[PDB]
């Protein structure tokens, strides 16, 4: 059955500035994603050629308290629209092995979302 990971919106927290806790979620095929706005200023949104084959970009209003159903496997890298270069981003793995996550890594983005992106994979590994 469907399963709900919280995900929070924040000015700062454990990793600095601009943050989704927790930055990485993993899900499976008809779970949701619940972002919510606990400090102003942040959304969520699909970045450009970072999420699963088949799946729909996404793209939530500001301070919106956004539920994302997740159902093609594979990984998803969103960001907060205003805050991508600050590192304001979450990886979402839907299924084991997730077979876009290697793509995602290499592909061209900010320094901090980088390290952001490489420190959750090692923590979920
Ligand atoms: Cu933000």
């Amino acid at each position: 059955a469907s399963e709900n990971i919280e995900v929070h919106m924040l000015n700062k927290g454990a990793e600095g500035a601009m943050v989704f806790e927790p930055a990485y979620i993993k899900a499976n095929p008809g779970d949701t994603v619940t972002f919510i706005p606990v400090d102003k200023g942040h959304n969520v949104e699909s970045i450009k050629d970072m999420i699963p084959e088949g799946a729909e970009k996404f793209k939530s209003k500001i301070n919106e308290n956004y539920v994302l159903t997740v159902t093609q496997p594979g990984a998803y890298l969103v960001k907060c629209t205003p805050h991508y270069a600050m590192g304001m981003i979450a990886l979402i793995a839907v299924g084991d092995s997730p077979a876009n996550l290697d793509q995602i890594v290499s592909a061209k983005k900010p320094k901090i979302v980088q390290e952001r992106l490489e420190k959750v994979i090692a923590s979920a590994k």
